């Protein structure tokens, strides 16, 4: 439960951090730039700019195969144990 | 069911009004531009451009990941107590 | 089953013929091109090209959230009792 | 478990190789560019750059809904019998 959602957050933060410091020195993007891409790239929503070096696309394939399940596992467990009870006591009388 | 239904298409509608302000004054993009782009971000289906303003991409971020579960889930009772008995009416003999 | 499946195809295919007429009469779009933008976004993969008519960003809204429950479930029943039986089987000694 | 792990990952494999055999061959692109576009529709990530020969966007419609199941369930299958007890495993005392 809390314990999950916890290690879920901090198994996404250190996965976006890895992704962020790759596309920042390798690929050679800003920082904030970097987060964006790895964000988008492991939650499917897509960017306009893509990746060059063969090395940034072997580490976009596995990077996508070893983090879009954590993120969306986040997500669900974000949705069904943190937004749905908050909406639930907000919409309370 | 139908109050769940409910809940559910107007916390995305007002969600999809706050990232349609968001876009339209800071980033700086028309009303139904920005719509679109926070549906298309949200649902994620993608979009040719790209935010570029820093506060930009941070508000994207935690949009996605605060919104995502919210539209799917709407998607999901959307399709499950709205499309599929109205399919299973109107293939009735 | 059967049925389930079937009814679900003709459903995707009628909806996926809407949006090909929609794209390639109001957009513009070449027929086979607007059928790839209309699969691309009910599946969500994306495109690199995006809508400029307004009526077009409105019926592409619409459209996303008509039929990406449609799409996927498709998808999960042609998976779930097309694919894996085929696959089962051709897996038999 | 495992042999149905095993066997989503060849399926996946199988179906990664055919496609980037496709797009490198009709379309003309690089092995590795046509892996990650392969991996990125599929994946339902996305990229920048789209087919441009009527045969490639009938390959990539029939690709999409033949693979996405496929991948995705490999993801999901990935997730739960390969991620999940490592981290349970590296998170014991
Ligand atoms: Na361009
Ligand atoms: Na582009
Ligand atoms: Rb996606
Ligand atoms: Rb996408």
């Amino acid at each position: 439960k809390d314990k999950e959602f916890q290690v879920l957050f901090v198994l996404t933060i250190l996965t976006l951090i890895s992704g962020t410091i790759f596309y920042s020195t390798v690929e050679g993007l800003r920082p904030i730039d970097a987060l964006y891409f790895s964000v988008v790239t492991l939650t499917t929503v897509g960017c306009d700019i893509s990746p060059q070096t063969d090395f940034g696309k072997i580490f976009t394939i596995l990077y996508i195969f070893i983090g879009i399940g954590l993120v969306f596992g986040f997500i669900h467990k974000l949705a069904v144990n943190v937004q749905l009870p908050s909406i639930l006591s907000n919409l309370v009388p």
